[PDB]
């Protein structure tokens, strides 16, 4: 089928990409990074959310494959060839994750995470109300606030204290960033997970700019007058050709490998 | 309907039984501790855990209401009253939140949990092999482990960092209670969050006895081969008679009220 | 003797500073920015640290008064009259606090910290060595590192987890933000804390730009080659006219008051 | 001189004890168990522990090695023998690590601690005032209380969230289990790092029986009227043959070794 394959850039993954080519030429595959079917991304985790980007308006007709040279990648890279013939017989299971919507209303711009998406401020001090479904559930003071994927709560969030997430369910987290409680300020200091069809709405208190994330990508934007989160509609689909559960993969990651 | 009133055994507990008994006794209600379609819990949420572990073999065939003399219970004694008329009209919506199964093998006895359960040792040091999906995930050194349900996340589980989890996610949560990190020992050290299906075992090292809480009853097991936990596929009903979003009683609880 | 006052700018401190001179003017106090033996800040922590800043080089010949109209600030505003009355008298006891020193090396710049000093980056991922008294530590990923004071571990230092400190310890404590940890990058993950003559330096992996604060100031440092953290020799110097614990000012601040 | 040694138990650390003595009978040195000048621990961190406790009243008059078989024995196996001709030699350094003294009150006991103290109830909620030089911090709620030693930071601290602590502060650490945070309940949070001098009292609210551990030990004390934990006048002393600093070890047994 349609296909493509993006590279790192270094000697490595560029010459693994020209093999992969060349053994897809022994089959009834078309090059095409337009309208590709099957993207593969060789490199690190920031290779295949480069990928992902790239193609995040195909995502209802792509799947995603990765190879390692990595959470998101699960294939290495002495197994190339197998995986080819694999792609090439083009039976295999799809598997989709959930994803994270962003919208930045002005005085909009929409976003999508696969990882997740954090908000800062432009320097000043961060200071946001947090409204959860039109209603005040508190105001935040410290150094930011992070909105997490399921498959990205082992990112970012991770790192904040927020909890481990199976993919199957289809909800985001939200975790602070070193935030101030003393007598006045008070956050709840949880991680809070928040299901579909659930918006959380960040509004300005005095500070108007602020540093917003979406993976990699980071912009300032000024002049916001609420930062939307919620699960999104669109999910991202994997090309999966053998059982690699998510605590697995957990375990090799974080416990030993 | 059949109801029954269970009471904090306090003063002031007692006499809002007998007065809101009596106010049913102006109504088609017939007060039956043994068949009830209703339970009332009046006290604390300690309470509310009794009168749910009283009645936890009619789950499907009750429906709870707590009064607040308070997590669980979401009614004011002032507004006693009204809630016997609009229990009278029997005109409410029906609120469930996912349970927590917990089964202990020896060399069988099932339990479940509205907040959550934990493990201990009877004394010795809690070594454990934590196996999700029949895979061995990691190997626990420390105090215990707690698994929890939606509704207890914002309990014991709480305490010990886990992230709060809106009931409509059916889950449970499994967090870790001071662990022992190192050089050879290791943990993931962040929250665990599993979807249905999913069946977390903890398997025994070398002491074979442990320390077992499903919410407020804690036994001492012996010859404990293995603990399982998932979510059940029994659930708790509420009565809820006006809109008391899950968000707005944690901003109440923590944040200010 | 001599002194002067600082204000926080807005209306209510700038008309107490006025009242505060003129009742100095009916004792031997001679009003003098250049030279003041005396300090007296009025306003929040904010106003208190811009305070100790501009003064940041007599501080072994200046005591520091803080009036919160509050951590530093240890006076009530309606209790400035009698304030005026014991400074006029003269009778009072010294009590001083430890200070962090900060050293920057290109290819040098020192600073004062009396709250902690912290690192980023200039927009790219956060990685440097930890080297302790000339030992390699750790190589840290994340966000940033706090070398907290002690009377600082309360601030930025405690919404990263840190320890609370009395200032009787001659010390400084090291935090980290949101450090990276898994199969590859390990951290110690829990806070240091670091007594005198020890030194604590920084040293770049790939990026040598670093955003560096000291208190409220914060820079962006170019070509950095090593960054020098240790308890400094110089000490902050505060004039108490009254029995104010430690642990009592910790207690109003975040338990109740 | 005067020495002794104690054994892990085991087959290996047995025989090797048989071949330090053997390797003693050809120098000076006298065992003797009962004043030992010398103590000499061959196994776990458990085994020094063992060691300590034994000679605990004789602090003052002994110096400790431990021998790995281990965060506090710093001397490998197979450098027995060179352990053997430099103790014979009899030219070593003295270093001291602070402890904690433990006062338990009825109507007392004493005790002391190399690594920790912690406080847990006999079954029923934890609840005591935290009481800081005769002033009341607080009043806290969960599993229990952990008051650590410099160099115990690195112990049962850390899994509580402790920082760790260099042993040259003579002070000592509070860290919490647990606790609960609420709307009506509040604790600090944070650990607490205490100087000398300081006494902390932690004093019954309902339940007067604690489940009290000193390192290894633990004892169910029954109607208790105040807990005391101050820094000890009291200083284990070790026999230092090598530079070994402090965060060495911390890096060999939590970095990578
Ligand atoms: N302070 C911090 N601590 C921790 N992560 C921070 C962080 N600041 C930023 N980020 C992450 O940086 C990403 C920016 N592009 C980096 C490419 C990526 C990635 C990635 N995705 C996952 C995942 N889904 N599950 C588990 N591990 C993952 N990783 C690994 O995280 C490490 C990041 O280099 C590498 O090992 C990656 O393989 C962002 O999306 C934030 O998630
Ligand atoms: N160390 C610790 N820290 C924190 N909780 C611990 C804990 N050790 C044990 N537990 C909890 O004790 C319960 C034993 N029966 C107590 C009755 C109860 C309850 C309860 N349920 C919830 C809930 N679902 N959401 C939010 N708050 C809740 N609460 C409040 O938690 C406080 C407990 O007294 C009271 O304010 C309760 O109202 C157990 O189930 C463990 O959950
Ligand atoms: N993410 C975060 N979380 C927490 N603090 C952060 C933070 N980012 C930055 N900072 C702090 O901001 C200060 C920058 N100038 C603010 C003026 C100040 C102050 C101050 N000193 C102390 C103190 N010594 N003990 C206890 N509370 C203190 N406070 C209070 O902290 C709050 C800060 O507004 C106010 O209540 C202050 O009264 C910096 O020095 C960082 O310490
Ligand atoms: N839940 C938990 N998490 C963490 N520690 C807990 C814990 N509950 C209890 N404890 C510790 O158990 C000790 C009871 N006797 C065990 C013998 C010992 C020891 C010891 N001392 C230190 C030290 N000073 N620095 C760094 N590591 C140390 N270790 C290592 O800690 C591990 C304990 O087996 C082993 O690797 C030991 O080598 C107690 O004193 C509590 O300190």
């Amino acid at each position: 089928m349609k296909y493509m394959i993006t590279s790192k850039g270094d000697e490595k993954s560029d010459l693994l990409r020209l093999n992969m080519i060349a053994g897809f030429g022994e089959y009834d595959m078309e090059y095409d990074d337009v309208e590709p079917e099957i993207v593969i991304s060789i490199g690190g985790d920031g290779t295949f959310l480069s990928a992902f980007h790239q193609y995040e308006e195909r995502l209802d007709e792509i799947a995603f494959i990765g190879i390692h040279t990595g959470f998101y990648a699960d294939w290495r890279p002495a197994e190339a060839d197998k995986l080819v013939k694999l792609l090439a017989k083009g039976e295999y299971q799809k598997v989709s994750y959930p994803l994270l919507k962003t919208t930045v209303k002005y005085g909009e711009a929409t976003y999508l995470a696969l990882n997740e998406s954090t908000v800062k401020s432009s320097g000043g001090p961060f200071v946001v109300d947090v409204v959860i479904n039109d209603i005040h559930f508190e105001r935040f003071r410290g150094d930011g606030l992070c909105m997490s994927t399921p498959s990205g709560t082992t990112a970012y969030n991770k790192s904040l204290g927020g909890a481990l997430m199976h993919p199957s369910i289809e909800a985001m987290q939200l975790t602070e960033m070193a935030s101030i409680n003393n007598r006045v300020y008070r956050t709840i200091g949880s991680p809070l997970v928040f299901p579909k069809h659930h918006v959380v709405s960040l509004q300005p208190v005095n500070d108007k700019d602020f540093q917003i994330s979406v993976d990699h990508l980071s912009i300032l934007h000024r002049d916001v007058q609420e930062i939307r989160y919620e699960v999104s509609a669109k999910k991202i689909h994997f090309a999966r050709f053998r059982s690699f559960p998510f605590w697995r993969r957990v375990h090799d990651s974080f416990i030993e490998d």
